């Protein structure tokens, strides 16, 4: 089996992403931002406090013929932005662009912190990291990922996401006439449950390319891209008028500049991320400076290939017995 499905900012400035996934019987279809980072489906819900929801799509169980309470099984989840969620669990059938499963846990949220409650446009998560991630208790439970790997026609999915524009998740194949070139395969450590991989270096705007080692995560759900702060400064240097700002919470830039791109390293290959794709925008509305999209990982404690490099590409996330990473230009 395969199934295509279309992922569309929830905005402007491309902040997340979401993808209309279909959940019980008759379908309950939300709109769900797929996070290659974290390793729980989970929605805002009927069970949700009321007080908490704000715009959201919910999941009413009680309206599904084929949703279970998985009894006894709870779940509660921080993210790197500080956010958070909780509550139980439910098994029901789940199907995203065609593909289905049956008996996927589909973790119901009691509790969303403020800033899900704020963001009217993410109905909740698609976890797409390595199940070892996954927090519900006391038995741990599987991506969709995972459960739909056995039926598909190979053991795969691929991120194309666009710029300012909608991409494609697909899932058992890889479409030939979505990248240009060849795709770069490169090797995954999941010892910390995420998509690592090793970056063999990195170029800022037409600049010799440095040859540097830079281990970090492919993920779909954070914004930025998060390098060391050496590499960042490298590129803000390039940009006049760019600084740290502490207030604002990294590098800012005047919006009256023109970006320079930034490469990074897939073995041998290269990306190019242009630089408009590096413009997060004015800090506050009207203001004249921007923030960036290429921000230190100093404070985090890894590097984060987030959606600002992965738009760039295509990007294949390979789950066959020894994981790999693949990436193509487009
Ligand atoms: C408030 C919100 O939507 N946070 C979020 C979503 C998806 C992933 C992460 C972690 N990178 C955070």
């Amino acid at each position: 089996s395969t199934g295509s499905a279309t992922t569309t900012p929830i905005d402007s400035l491309d902040d997340a992403y979401i993808t209309p996934v279909q959940i019980g019987t008759p379908a309950q279809t939300l709109n769900l931002d797929f996070d290659t980072g974290s390793s729980d489906l989970w929605v805002f819900s009927s069970e949700t406090t009321a007080s908490e929801v704000d715009g959201q799509t919910i999941y009413t169980p009680s309206k599904s013929t084929t949703a279970k309470l998985l009894s006894g099984a709870t779940w509660s989840i921080s993210y790197g932005d500080g956010s958070s969620s909780s509550g139980d669990v439910y098994t029901d059938t789940v199907s995203v662009g065609g593909l289905t499963v049956t008996g996927q846990a589909v973790e119901s949220a009691k509790k969303v912190s403020s800033s899900f409650t704020e963001d009217s446009t993410i109905d909740g998560l698609l976890g797409l990291a390595f199940s070892t991630l996954n927090t519900v208790s006391p038995t741990q439970q599987k991506t969709f990922f995972d459960n739909a790997k056995a039926s598909l026609d190979s053991p795969v999915f691929t991120a194309d996401l666009g710029y300012h524009a909608p991409g494609t998740y697909n899932f058992g194949f890889i479409d030939t006439t979505a990248y240009t070139g060849s795709i770069t395969y490169t090797a995954v450590s999941t010892k910390q449950g995420f998509w690592e991989w090793t970056s063999t270096g990195y170029a800022v705007g037409s600049g010799t390319f440095k040859s540097t080692s830079i281990d970090g995560i492919a993920d779909t759900g954070t914004t930025l891209l998060y390098l060391p702060a050496t590499v960042v400064s490298a590129y803000w240097a390039q940009v006049s008028g760019a600084k740290s700002s502490s207030s604002v919470g990294g590098y800012v830039f005047p919006c009256s500049a023109t970006l320079p791109s930034f490469t990074f390293g897939v073995g041998s290959a290269r990306i190019v991320i242009p630089g408009d794709y590096i413009d997060f925008g004015p800090i506050s509305t009207g203001s004249s400076s921007c923030f960036g999209g290429i921000q230190s990982s100093a404070g985090i404690g890894i590097n984060i290939f987030g959606d600002v490099a992965l738009k760039a590409a295509f990007v294949v996330f390979n789950g066959a017995t020894t994981p790999t990473l693949g990436f193509a230009s487009k």
